């Protein structure tokens, strides 16, 4: 059975936690609780290969900082979230991207970019710029939701399929 | 900030995950979801004082079960939890109480027999056979609900109380 270790990172609010738990549990965590740090080992079948996911739902708050470079040696591939009605979620996305290109000493990891809240109209980041940065670093792009499901599924997916695609 | 590691450990089925769920999150999960190893960090606050508490809800599929000598050998403290209205569960704890006395080499092992679903009419396990049974263990005896919170914190608290005392 292949095994994918896959990494949620993002800004505190982005919804990472509430993506993993649509993911998995199937509804919408509306409270706001902070992440230290959450795993889950979880049986998918993607393009008819049953998979064992290993998702790390990692802490936004910058007080946690230095508990990344581990968890950037051992993920294999990185959910990078931003949240579309924060600016500034999306511009950490490249501090993130630096950060770990730099602990696996590679330009090729595997990575997904995420424009979460996509059903909320109070949008600040514009498709199209989100779009033109994935454009720039060679990766996906897809917008989610984590309350309608929009997008969930497709993003951990593609994510998996990058890891596989780069193997 | 003094860390605890804790393992929920069970028969499957007996709401190892709904518990833990229940603790971190405020929410009933009424999905049956078998479990393969998830784990959680949450910081609370019990006596005063603030503890970081490193909670794995393991799995109560028998296939796991060579899984189970890696959490007995770090954990801590064990919440070995029963259903009310399941004998064999109650049958089944002695199992986990064994094997986590054999892999620790010890007989005084931080533990809290959890009886729980107790918010069910349909009881099979009298509240007195599992009093007598932690105390031929040493060890309290706590009657929870996942559903509705009924001595979950307790639970959880009085692990890390008996964790404190063996330290
Ligand atoms: N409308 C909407 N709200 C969302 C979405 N995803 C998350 N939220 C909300 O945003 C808040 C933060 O979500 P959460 O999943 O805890 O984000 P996080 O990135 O894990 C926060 P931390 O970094 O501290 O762990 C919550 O109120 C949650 O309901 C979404 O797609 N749409
Ligand atoms: N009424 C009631 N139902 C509960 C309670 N705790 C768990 N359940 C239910 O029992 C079922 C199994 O719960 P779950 O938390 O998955 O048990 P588990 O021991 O983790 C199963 P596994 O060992 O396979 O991971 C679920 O349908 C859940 O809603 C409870 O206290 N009361
Ligand atoms: C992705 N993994 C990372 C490790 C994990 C967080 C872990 N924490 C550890 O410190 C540890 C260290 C060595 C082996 C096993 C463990 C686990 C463990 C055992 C007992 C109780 C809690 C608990 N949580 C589980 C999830
Ligand atoms: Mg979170
Ligand atoms: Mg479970």
């Amino acid at each position: 059975m292949t095994e994918y270790k896959l990494v949620v990172v993002g800004a505190d609010g982005v919804g990472k936690s509430a993506l993993t738990i649509q993911l998995i549990q199937n509804h919408f965590v509306d409270e706001y609780d902070p992440t230290i740090e959450d795993s889950y080992r979880k049986q998918v079948v993607i393009d008819g290969e049953t998979c064992l996911l290993d998702i790390l739902d990692t802490a936004g708050q910058e007080e946690y900082s230095a508990m990344r470079d581990q968890y950037m040696r051992t993920g294999e591939g990185f959910l990078c979230v931003f949240a579309i009605n924060n600016t500034k979620s999306f511009e950490d996305i490249h501090h993130y991207r630096e950060q770990i290109k730099r602990v696996k000493d590679s330009e090729d990891v595997p990575m997904v970019l995420v424009g979460n809240k996509c059903d909320l109209p109070s949008r600040t980041v514009d498709t199209k710029q989100a779009q033109d940065l994935a454009r720039s670093y060679g990766i996906p792009f897809i917008e989610t939701s984590a309350k309608t499901r929009q997008g969930v599924d497709d993003a951990f997916y593609t994510l998996v399929r990058e890891i596989r695609k780069h193997k």
